[PDB]
């Protein structure tokens, strides 16, 4: 398995514009256009994006060609983090493609923000680390899949995803 799947099962894919579980305007997998109630500001961010007239409809490739940037920028996003850096350095594969599933979804900066659990990780304390990430904002209004990411910190398997 590798992080592109792995994103793709927790974002899904959607080819038209969509508010999401925040009311929040998205498309393709997991692209947030905006946080914005302007639908008419998501359409142009939209089209901004992909370089046409959309009318908030995209189509597949163009969807994976949105994802490939947004992995693309959230590694990136790890590497110039001082905090994130060390972290994503001392650990294995499978757990670092949980780290980038989460810098995906919130952000670099909110996940620099996890300072105990990042120690915790960094030490390899899987399963507090794990107690540590459940206690947030993120695992309450994602319980789902905050559960198969911090399964994944935890086993450094992908069995939370077969
Ligand atoms: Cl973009
Ligand atoms: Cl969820
Ligand atoms: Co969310």
């Amino acid at each position: 398995m590798n992080i592109f799947e792995m994103l793709r099962i927790d974002e899904g894919l959607r080819l038209k514009i969509y508010k999401d579980h925040e009311g929040y305007y998205t498309i393709g997998i997991g692209h947030l256009l905006t946080k914005s109630p302007s639908l008419n500001a998501a359409k142009s961010e939209l089209d901004k994006a992909i370089g046409r007239n959309t009318n908030g409809v995209i189509t597949k490739d163009e969807a994976e060609k949105l994802f490939n940037q947004d992995v693309d920028a959230a590694v990136r996003g790890i590497l110039r983090n001082a905090k994130l850096k060390p972290v994503y350095d001392s650990l294995d594969a499978v757990r670092r493609a949980a780290l980038i599933n989460m810098v995906f979804q919130m952000g670099e900066t909110g996940v620099a923000g996890f300072t105990n659990s990042l120690r915790m990780l960094q030490q390899k304390r899987w399963d507090e680390a794990a107690v540590n990430l459940a206690k947030s904002r993120w695992y309450n209004q994602h319980p789902n899949r905050a559960k198969r990411v911090i399964t994944t910190f935890r086993t450094g398997t992908w069995d939370a995803y077969k």
